[PDB]
């Protein structure tokens, strides 16, 4: 119910802020001043956190096939990894999907053209999967309701 969580933009490495527009479409913009790119990043867990878009309240989750979409309720195909890359950087992962022969984990990646990719085709190791995190202050929040899928 009160968690220390951070609101902050997240700056693809690929030159793109992530975006979550009022319709549910997740991509990136070049318009850095867009309402649109604040979001609620909560811990929810070790390094875990929900990713949600401030002015929709929607969560970001990635489902079984590897796509991102938005989710109303916080569940657990919303809870993304964060780990720290090349010191400035984080990736997020998903805590329940991951490559069945390798192991290799699932994504959050925008491509060159600022589109939002599927997480099974995200590496750890390249650019897109990289976010520079661009705080705009700490705040309060009450630990989301979890639901089942």
């Amino acid at each position: 119910p009160q968690l220390k969580g951070i609101v902050t933009k997240l700056y693809s490495r690929q030159g793109y802020h992530l975006q979550l527009q009022a319709d549910g479409t997740i991509d990136g913009t070049k318009d850095e001043d867009s309402t649109y790119t604040l979001f609620n990043l909560i811990p929810v867990g070790l390094r875990v956190v929900a990713i949600q878009g401030v002015q929709t309240k929607l969560y970001l989750a990635m489902n079984s096939e590897g796509y991102l979409y938005t989710s109303e309720l916080f569940t657990p195909e919303c809870k993304f990894k964060e780990s720290v890359f090349e010191n400035y950087y984080v990736t997020y992962s998903s805590m329940i999907y991951r490559q069945q022969q390798s192991g290799r984990g699932w994504y959050l990646g925008l491509n060159k053209e600022g589109e939002i990719m599927k997480g099974n085709h995200v590496k750890k190791n390249k650019p897109a999967a990289h976010f520079l995190p661009k705080p705009l202050k700490v705040a309060m929040y009450k630990e989301p309701s979890l639901h089942d899928l």
